[PDB]
Protein backbone atom coordinates (compact mmCIF):
# COMPACT_ATOMS: atom_id res chain seq x y z
CA UNK A 1 0.00 0.00 0.00
CA UNK A 2 2.75 2.57 -1.05
CA UNK A 3 5.50 2.29 1.45
CA UNK A 4 9.18 2.33 -0.45
CA UNK A 5 7.10 4.13 -3.55
CA UNK A 6 9.39 5.83 -6.25
CA UNK A 7 12.89 6.89 -5.12
CA UNK A 8 14.52 10.38 -5.68
CA UNK A 9 16.97 11.40 -8.21
CA UNK A 10 20.35 9.18 -7.29
CA UNK A 11 23.96 9.01 -9.27
CA UNK A 12 22.66 8.19 -12.99
CA UNK A 13 25.44 7.79 -15.37
CA UNK A 14 23.90 7.03 -18.85
CA UNK A 15 20.19 7.75 -17.49
CA UNK A 16 21.90 11.02 -16.59
CA UNK A 17 22.70 11.84 -20.50
CA UNK A 18 18.95 13.40 -20.84
CA UNK A 19 20.04 16.20 -17.82
CA UNK A 20 23.62 16.44 -20.34
CA UNK A 21 21.16 17.37 -23.35
CA UNK A 22 19.71 20.53 -21.44
CA UNK A 23 23.42 21.69 -20.81
CA UNK A 24 24.22 21.63 -24.44
CA UNK A 25 20.71 23.49 -25.92
CA UNK A 26 20.83 27.35 -25.73
CA UNK A 27 17.01 27.89 -26.21
CA UNK A 28 15.76 23.52 -25.09
CA UNK A 29 14.35 22.98 -28.67
CA UNK A 30 15.06 19.48 -28.44
CA UNK A 31 17.75 19.97 -30.87
CA UNK A 32 21.23 21.54 -30.96
CA UNK A 33 23.25 22.90 -33.89
CA UNK A 34 26.80 24.34 -35.23
CA UNK A 35 25.04 27.92 -34.54
CA UNK A 36 23.95 27.16 -30.71
CA UNK A 37 26.91 24.98 -29.84
CA UNK A 38 29.45 28.06 -31.16
CA UNK A 39 27.50 29.71 -28.51
CA UNK A 40 28.47 26.66 -25.36
CA UNK A 41 31.81 26.84 -26.47
CA UNK A 42 32.20 30.22 -25.11
CA UNK A 43 31.83 29.15 -21.48
CA UNK A 44 35.63 28.01 -21.76
CA UNK A 45 38.35 30.36 -21.30
CA UNK A 46 40.46 28.85 -24.54
CA UNK A 47 40.56 29.54 -28.03
CA UNK A 48 38.29 27.40 -30.54
CA UNK A 49 38.08 28.02 -34.59
CA UNK A 50 35.72 27.14 -36.75
CA UNK A 51 36.91 24.55 -37.78
CA UNK A 52 37.12 23.08 -34.11
CA UNK A 53 33.50 23.46 -33.41
CA UNK A 54 32.84 21.60 -36.22
CA UNK A 55 34.25 18.81 -35.12
CA UNK A 56 31.31 18.40 -32.52
CA UNK A 57 28.82 18.11 -34.64
CA UNK A 58 30.74 16.06 -36.85
CA UNK A 59 31.27 12.67 -34.96
CA UNK A 60 27.90 13.49 -33.18
CA UNK A 61 25.98 14.10 -36.68
CA UNK A 62 24.30 10.48 -36.39
CA UNK A 63 21.21 11.58 -38.55
CA UNK A 64 23.36 13.21 -40.78
CA UNK A 65 20.94 16.28 -40.49
CA UNK A 66 23.34 18.49 -38.81
CA UNK A 67 22.03 18.59 -35.60
CA UNK A 68 21.98 16.33 -32.70
CA UNK A 69 19.22 15.46 -30.10
CA UNK A 70 18.45 12.97 -27.63
CA UNK A 71 18.72 10.09 -29.88
CA UNK A 72 21.65 11.08 -31.97
CA UNK A 73 23.45 11.62 -28.29
CA UNK A 74 22.82 8.04 -27.07
CA UNK A 75 24.52 7.22 -29.73
CA UNK A 76 27.30 9.67 -30.16
CA UNK A 77 27.66 9.00 -25.85
CA UNK A 78 28.17 5.14 -27.13
CA UNK A 79 31.63 4.52 -26.87
CA UNK A 80 33.71 7.70 -29.18
CA UNK A 81 36.68 8.29 -27.13
CA1 LIG B 1 19.03 23.98 -29.32
CA1 LIG C 1 20.47 14.51 -36.81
Amino acid sequence: MVRCMKDDSKGKTEEELSDLFRMFDKNADGYIDLEELKIMLQATGETITEDDIEELMKDGDKNNDGRIDYDEFLEFMKGVE
